[PDB]
């Protein structure tokens, strides 16, 4: 099994025209967690977040599920909060995140100004805590070449 970071984010320009496909890769190695996982996401310029595009690829040693944002929340996995049109906070509750990976897929529409950018960016601040470890806080910015 490949050794992935607890969290990483990437994107590409595959599929739909004038859209950026983003991916939030959470706990791919299915480690245990001692608290909720909280992501504060601030999207870069030249993009308009498609708030209805979110899907969740959830996997553990019991089952594989691909659900919508509404289902993600209805089933007790977590909650999202769109704080602006392009910024959102996403939380994964402790219990269902234990030994479970989440690949969150969503898109953003590329604006006229965005079409002329060299790259597309998305920044995040994530808080989480693993077993026998102190809480972790990571911040970074991912880029997609245009």
């Amino acid at each position: 099994e490949r050794d992935y970071p607890f969290f990483y984010k990437v994107g590409d320009l595959a599929g739909e025209s004038n859209q950026v496909r983003w991916f939030l890769n959470v706990n791919l190695n299915k480690s245990d967690v001692t608290e909720d996982i909280s992501i504060a996401d601030r999207q870069g310029s030249g993009q308009q977040l498609n708030k209805e595009s979110f899907t969740f690829d959830i996997v553990n040693d019991k089952e594989t599920k691909y659900i919508s944002l509404a289902e993600f929340e209805q089933q007790g996995y977590g909650k999202i909060d769109f704080v602006t049109d392009n910024d959102f906070n996403l939380r994964f509750y402790r219990d269902k995140a234990r030994f479970t990976s989440f690949i969150v897929r969503y898109t953003s529409t590329i604006t006229e100004a965005g079409q002329h950018q060299a790259t597309f960016e998305n920044s995040y601040d994530i808080n989480y805590q693993l077993n026998n470890q102190d809480a972790t806080n990571e911040k970074n910015t991912s880029q997609v070449k245009n």
